[PDB]
């Protein structure tokens, strides 16, 4: 019934606007942030989300980095990449890292949900 969920992305508006969405739900409850793969890999051991929205590109350490250190620690955590036109060259990385999922960025609330509750039926 409650989705404990953290939100990685470098741009720190993006963040914002999918925060906004997820609250609007009780299911998905935002419990953490990180605006890099470094901090996206620490924050997950630490808070142990259900659920990550994982950005690709980010400065120092990326998603697909980060995505695969998560996978190797605790699988169990489902983590949906965070795409957009100008990551698409990184998808593919992303499903070889091990993906559950992706929602794109401009961000549409319908789709967002039904992605994430594809995952959390
Ligand atoms: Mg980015």
């Amino acid at each position: 019934s409650i989705v404990k969920t953290m939100i990685v992305d470098d741009s720190a508006f993006m963040r914002n606007i999918l925060k906004r969405i997820l609250s609007t739900t009780n299911k998905y409850v935002v419990i953490g942030e990180a605006a890099n793969g470094a901090d996206a890999i620490k924050m997950a051991e630490e808070l142990q989300p259900d659920l990550i929205s994982m950005d690709i590109v980010m400065p120092e350490t990326d998603g697909i980095t980060a995505t695969k250190a998560i996978k190797e620690k605790t699988p169990e955590i489902k983590i949906v990449m965070c795409t957009s036109v100008d990551q698409e060259q990184k998808m593919i990385d992303a499903v070889n890292a091990g993906a559950d999922g992706y929602i794109v960025k401009p961000f549409q609330a319908p789709k967002i949900l039904e992605q994430f509750n594809k995952l959390f039926p």
